[PDB]
């Protein structure tokens, strides 16, 4: 299986502010929550814009 989704946390809400903030910020993903040892910033790409299904 190897699944990562889950049942607990939602990011389809994160997204309508991500998407947003993009439009005024633009910073090298500031918010974050989660890293994989020592990436950042691809970290948040790397899971939204590659999944594992």
């Amino acid at each position: 299986g190897s699944w990562g989704s889950m049942e607990n946390v939602n990011y389809d809400l994160l997204q309508k502010q991500v998407k947003y903030i993009m439009d005024s910020n633009m910073l090298n993903l500031p918010q974050f929550q989660h890293l994989p040892q020592e990436e950042k910033m691809s970290a948040i790409l790397a899971m939204l814009n590659s999944n594992s299904d």
